[PDB]
């Protein structure tokens, strides 16, 4: 409710802003497509719940390239009774039925073989719809059946970002001349204490290969798993250069319903087309120029607030070429737009 | 105040981001920059009143450029409290007094003989900050005293947006093979019945030559004359496309304070160097398209919102290749973010 800021989270997704954003997304969009495809012959007589549909693009997937038994499509905001008419335009009202209703407060005429949904956030977790998800799963979806993505992890590599740093924290040092120095504790506050979202990262930008750090397995993860998460890394730098911060970006994967059968997956990283999520930048309070063999381990963790049920904080524990405590650095990222 | 929304407007110029954005807008400071230069004998023993300093960029201009009798940098936002500090790390506290002061209630030592100031907003008057200038004018400019910037004036042109309507409007027919039409109607209100900030207008876009539509004359102008601004158009079309709508942008003129002097400009427009505030696009309700000698007549109206007054509606009106009344269309936008 008022911790969850339901108001403005799903009178945002009553407008058609968003949903632009996200069918505009043709790598999202058309990978949810292509699950469908790809499981077509196994999806025939199955009974699958879209867990917020939206404009009920996934259901009409479900019942244009396939035959199931019956979709059932959830949407709590506004946009449902718009979802409702689309659904009939396109000739899928007696597959598809469309529920106005929060996944928490759901009631449907059967339990399901398929739950899907597109509940990923920013750095995976941000607004934690994938609590509704799983809310969803444990009461409606049958034993055996199928969650859609199957699994998610979280990725993160080292990375350069000059122009981030030279815009935001550099430039006052002397625009036009001007010596504006004593402004830049406040741009390191200002600019640098938050997450960058939409962050383009450029492949020669990375420091290492990017690593997975936090895996989340959809049909064994709990509500209370998501309270903390929290994963190791350690990197080799690979080519000498600057040290700025850290990158995260996602990963989905969907599993076939069959075992022979092909598995399909959705990157948000930089080695792969552009997504509306792009990745998301944490930037160091002060660059470290590293060379090729620095070693930067320590680890990330994703702390959910206890209070503002949809946000988070991202702490990065890091070390260079050291073991010793004294030489640790940390810093903590409220997840905040 | 409240009807101002001075609590958000002084809030927002409190932080670095807004700043950051004005100073890295380099035709616009080196614009500023320019008149300072281009001026430099003629403001010696001169006082000058910089009317929302802001960072202070501008009087740190005079004082350093040139050498003037005395700065007034006024800034009501809590910036001025940095303000101070960087007019003293730049060396001009003997020569630049910082007041942390609203134009409206401003008490300054002397009258002044130059009152500069950067209070263009989006198609001119957004915010309606010149309001504030023309008080500060009104009280605290000598008689002769020069009006920098002197003169500004507001340009429209018909054109083509194409990207704008497709993705925005026609994007619905067929996304991903499905019918989504009946969301049209939804999206020509959300996406077609407000301007759009931060538009980029391409030369081959204009479907005619750019008119001067309002001139506003700084010396003469009074307040009560920007509750209702109106300008007359009439365009030929100069080659034949697709009238999607009309993109607004703006000038501004620095009169030398001596006769035989340079006379330096300050222009938003798709010809000149890209600024912060790019140009602003208003679209139609639906596109017509026109040959080359079609003739697009009519006007254009900036009301100031009566309520809300740093806010005002744009009216346009307008006719092809006809005088009677039946035929003409109007359109009024809310100039609101
Ligand atoms: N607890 C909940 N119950 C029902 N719908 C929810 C929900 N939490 C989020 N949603 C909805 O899920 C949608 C997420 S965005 C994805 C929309 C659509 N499935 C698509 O892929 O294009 C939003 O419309 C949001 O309103
Ligand atoms: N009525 C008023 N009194 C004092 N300052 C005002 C004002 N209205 C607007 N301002 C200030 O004027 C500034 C406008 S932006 C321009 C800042 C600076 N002169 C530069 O060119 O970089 C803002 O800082 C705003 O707070
Ligand atoms: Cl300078
Ligand atoms: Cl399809
Ligand atoms: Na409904
Ligand atoms: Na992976
Ligand atoms: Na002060
Ligand atoms: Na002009």
């Amino acid at each position: 409710g008022d911790a969850w800021q339901d108001d403005e989270y799903f009178g945002n997704y009553g407008t058609l802003r968003l949903h632009l954003e996200m069918l505009s997304d043709k790598p999202r969009t058309e990978t949810y497509r292509q699950v469908i495809l790809s499981n077509s012959a196994a999806l025939r007589e199955k009974v699958v719940l879209d867990l917020g549909c939206g404009t009920g693009v996934i259901s009409l997937f479900c019942a244009l390239l396939a035959k199931p038994a019956g979709v059932y499509a959830v949407e709590a905001s506004s946009m449902a009774e718009h979802t409702e008419e689309l659904v009939k335009q396109n000739g899928c009202d007696g597959v598809v039925t469309v529920f106005q209703e929060r996944a928490e407060n759901l009631t449907l005429p059967t339990k399901v073989d398929v739950l899907v949904s597109e509940w990923m956030g920013n750095c995976l977790l941000f607004e934690y719809m994938l609590e509704s998800v799983l809310l969803a799963r444990d009461r409606w979806l049958k034993k055996g059946g199928m969650m859609w993505p199957s699994s998610a992890c979280l990725t993160i590599v080292p990375c350069q970002a000059f122009s981030d740093y030279r815009q935001k924290v550099e430039f006052w040092e002397n625009p036009y001349g001007l010596n504006f120095s004593y402004l830049q504790s406040l741009a390191q506050k200002e600019f640098l204490s938050k997450p960058k979202f939409s962050h383009h990262l450029q492949p020669e930008d990375c420091l290492s290969t990017p690593a997975d750090v936090i895996t989340l397995d959809m049909v064994t993860i709990q509500v209370s798993d998501l309270e903390r998460l929290k994963g190791e890394f350690t990197f080799t730098v690979e080519k000498s250069g600057m040290f700025h911060g850290f990158t995260v970006w996602f990963s989905a994967h969907f599993q076939c319903l069959e075992e022979d059968g092909p598995s399909i997956e959705l990157n948000t990283g930089p080695y792969s087309e552009i997504t509306h999520w792009k990745q998301t930048l944490f930037m160091l309070d002060a660059p470290v120029s590293v060379e090729e063999g620095d070693i930067i381990a320590g680890s990330i963790r994703l702390q959910r607030n206890p209070i503002w049920r949809r946000h988070l904080s991202i702490t990065f524990l890091w070390n260079i070429n050291s073991t010793e405590v004294s030489t640790v650095k940390t810093k903590c990222f409220p997840m905040w737009r």
